[PDB]
Formats: C-alpha cells, structure tokens, sequence
C-alpha cells in the first residue's frame, strides 16, 4: 500500500539553469549534481531533475494543467511572490481559484505554484464557496 | 521559504477512470469531487486531479522522462506490482538500478513510479559508486 510522494524528477533541457532556478531562487537544499542530474530536497521532498534531449520549453498555453505546488507560509507568502517577480519569473493562469496561490514558470516551462494552506483548509473553504456539483465523502 | 509539497495536480482527460484508477486501483482516499476534479490523498500528498480538454492521451515515446513516484515499503512492493500486472497497466521503463522500482503508466500516459527506499540511501549508494562527474554538497 501507497504511502506518499517518494520523489518528483522533472526533465529539464539544461542543467545548470535549472539547478540555479531550484537552488538559488527557490531556495532548495542541493545535496548532489553529476553530468546528467541533480538530487535536491525541499523539506520531506526528494526533488530529481533530469537531463532530458526530449524536454522542450513549452509555453503555459499549450501545455495542460499538471502543475507542482510548495507549501509556504502566511507570512512568507507575499514577499516570496514579490521576489519571483522582481527576478523575471515568468506566470501562468489556471481555469479556476483554490485559494492563496501565486503560478509561475521554471525555466523549461513546468508550470509551479506556492500556495498557502493544506488540503484541510482546502476542503473547509470549498464548504461554503464548493465548486460546481461537489461532493464531499 | 518553502517547506515541502504542497499538493501534485495532475491534467485529465476523463475523470471517471483516472479516480477509479487512483482510487480503487491504487488505493488513494477519495475525499472530494466535482464536475471537474477530485481530490485525494496518499498518506502526507494532497493529489488533485483537474479536467483539462487540452490533455491528450500520450504515448511513452512522446513525453519526457518527468515522473512521480509513490513510496511503498519492500514487503508490499512485489503484491503490489502483480496487481498493476493484473489490471493491464502498461509499464514505460525496466528498473536497471539497484533499488526497487516499478515503472507504470497512468490512463492519460503520466509516468509513475512505485520506490522504495529514501534519498539518504541513494546519496550513500552514490557516495560508494559516483556517477560520472558527481559532486557532493
Ligand atoms: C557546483 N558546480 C559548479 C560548476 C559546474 C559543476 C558541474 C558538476 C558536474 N560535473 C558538478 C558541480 C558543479
Ligand atoms: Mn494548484
Ligand atoms: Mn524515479
């Protein structure tokens, strides 16, 4: 039986703006880098990328909705998003609002997200605002 | 600064067998749906999947090496990978690495992966035999 994310690996097309992107302006704990990879942690998660010649940069109109999102928090929220900003990072747009997120881009186009709160809140706030024809289990 | 994932959305082309796939398959909790998404969970991961009409079903050989992989503990790992067998799901790559991994696809052609075992013990099968041009932080 399933207990969680053991690691993400994104396929990136150049390593060295990558491991920039993930370490220097995320913030990522760094632990290893080889020819064709790295090995990255971000609290509990194992973070891969993955030298891939098939990675293409896509741009967010054309690639569909699977995106990746961190947790921060309340108080960090805003000047993290600031930051982002000021350094180019470029944004996306998803179809519907789940509360305090802010979308933007990683180099090779996968779509990222910050987001304050937990599935928890999530569920709370969709009690009084759900989405069309929710159900609750 | 960032603390983990915060959750992991993944695009859908049909929404009914990607939660009887996530759900009853591979026995992820249902704890809500609408006409457009579902969200569940896997232990600590808040998966959503979203309804997207720009996803395509897509073969191996067309989409990168980017992956998710799920943990599961040694002993569950071989009965777990006979049920995936059993149900038909395709698999995309052999494991031709030490540890135990089982590489599936999705109805939609995301690329899973079952593993077992943490980033500290790859960092030290690493540290035993480097790949080439690793360097250590
Ligand atoms: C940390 N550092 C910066 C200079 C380029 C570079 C390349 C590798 C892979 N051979 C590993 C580390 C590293
Ligand atoms: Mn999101
Ligand atoms: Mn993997």
């Amino acid at each position: 039986m399933l207990s969680g994310l053991n690691h993400l690996t994104l396929a990136v097309s150049q390593l060295a703006p990558s491991v920039a992107f993930y370490q220097q302006l995320l913030g990522m704990t760094l632990h290893a880098r080889w020819d064709s990879g790295a090995y990255l942690s971000c609290g509990d998660l194992w973070l891969c990328l993955s030298l891939d010649p098939q990675r293409r940069v896509t741009p967010p109109e054309e690639s569909d909705y699977t995106h990746y999102a961190f947790s921060i928090s309340e108080a960090d929220f805003a000047s993290f998003a600031a930051r982002l900003e000021a350094a180019g990072v470029a944004v996306w747009k998803l179809n519907r609002s789940e509360g305090a997120s802010h979308y933007f881009l990683d180099p090779d186009g996968h779509k990222l997200e910050l987001h304050v709160g937990s599935l928890a809140q999530r569920l709370a706030a969709c009690r009084e605002q759900p989405y069309k024809g929710m159900v609750f289990f």
